[PDB]
DNA sequence: TGCATCCGTGAGTCGAGGGTAATAACTGCTTTTACGAGCTTGCGAAAACTGTAAACGCTTATCCACCCGTGCGAT
């Protein structure tokens, strides 16, 4: 089994469990590998990062929880690896170039 | 020294059903008291509006250290 089949399984590993507290100590242990070694092979298969991409699906989930659900900004961050919305609102100007308040207005 | 008038006594719980009636003047005249009518203050409400330290949600400016963007290495 080549490693390009490993990371193909890893793209369906998280697509249901980004609302869960999913950390690297779960992803590495339930893959059969170590904590660091999964990140070296992750570059040569999809050209992007791993610890930011789980945020990139988490910040994708916050936008589809804002354009559909009435949940506030402060405690969507509580389930997605943040302890407050102060940093969680800040990276959204990097990921989608918008404010977490301004997305729901422009339809 | 009787004799004659007089004041003061006379069980206790309950009970039922209730309260009266005879008879008595008219007039003109003058002073006091009440009853409704109509105001005057004033007092408790409704409906607006001008001063402050927090007043509901929410962005940034920072600092920093867990983690690890990757590379290269461990047997």
């Amino acid at each position: 089994m080549s490693h390009q089949k490993i990371i193909q399984d890893l793209i369906a590993w998280i697509d249901e469990h980004i609302d869960q507290p999913l950390n690297i100590d779960v992803v590495a242990k339930k893959s059969g590998y170590s904590k660091w070694y999964l990140q070296r092979m992750f570059r040569t298969v999809t050209h992007q990062t791993l610890g930011d991409y789980i945020r990139q699906r988490r910040l994708l989930l916050a936008a589809v929880e804002l354009r559909t659900t009435e949940r506030p900004i402060f405690d969507i961050a509580m389930d997605l690896g943040y302890v407050s919305q102060q940093t969680f609102s800040r990276v959204f100007r990097r990921q989608f170039d918008r404010t977490p308040s301004d997305y729901r207005h422009r339809l």
